[PDB]
């Protein structure tokens, strides 16, 4: 499943949950 609307898939960044807080169509934090 997608784990945000801004991160691809398999984003380390996201693997150990939703570490994402930059946006939605663009972060800085799995750049
Ligand atoms: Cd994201
Ligand atoms: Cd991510
Ligand atoms: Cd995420
Ligand atoms: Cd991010």
């Amino acid at each position: 499943k997608s784990c945000c609307s801004c991160c691809p898939v398999g984003c380390a960044k996201c693997a150990q949950g939703c570490i994402c807080k930059g946006a939605s169509d663009k972060c800085s934090c799995c750049a």
